[PDB]
């Protein structure tokens, strides 16, 4: 018969998170409320990138003050790979390094359907 090759076919807990679109309304809606200065970033690392690797975390509580710029260097510091490189921080796949944007601003933008600022590293778009 016809079956369907399952896209993405992971581990069954590769990462001790799994957060579901009900869930990560809930985390949201706790975070909001308990941290109203916070706002909630998940960076993942571009899927064309091989340069930079996985960073120690991918989920970022940080304060609405905060500069993509600041958050930059916060980036390049949670490196498992030790890098002075320079590299681009695009929200939600698309937004480029307005280092004069905070993260309230951004939120307030790029807020996803779940309720989470969605990033995307990488060393050079397109590398060159």
């Amino acid at each position: 018969g016809s079956m369907p090759p399952p896209q993405k076919i992971p581990s069954v807990r590769p990462f001790k998170q799994r957060k579901s679109l009900a869930i990560r309304q809930e985390e949201v809606a706790g975070i909001r409320a308990k941290f109203p200065n916070k706002i909630p970033v998940v960076v993942e690392r571009y899927p064309r990138e091989t340069f930079l690797p996985p960073l120690d975390k991918t989920k970022f509580l940080v304060p609405q003050e905060l500069t993509m710029t600041q958050f930059l260097s916060i980036i390049r510091s949670r490196m498992v790979l030790r890098a002075t490189e320079a590299f681009y921080l695009l929200v939600n796949n698309k937004s480029l390094v307005s280092m004069s944007a905070t993260m309230a601003e951004i939120y307030r933008d790029y807020k996803d359907e779940d309720g989470f600022v969605y990033m995307t590293y990488a060393s050079q778009e397109t590398f060159g």
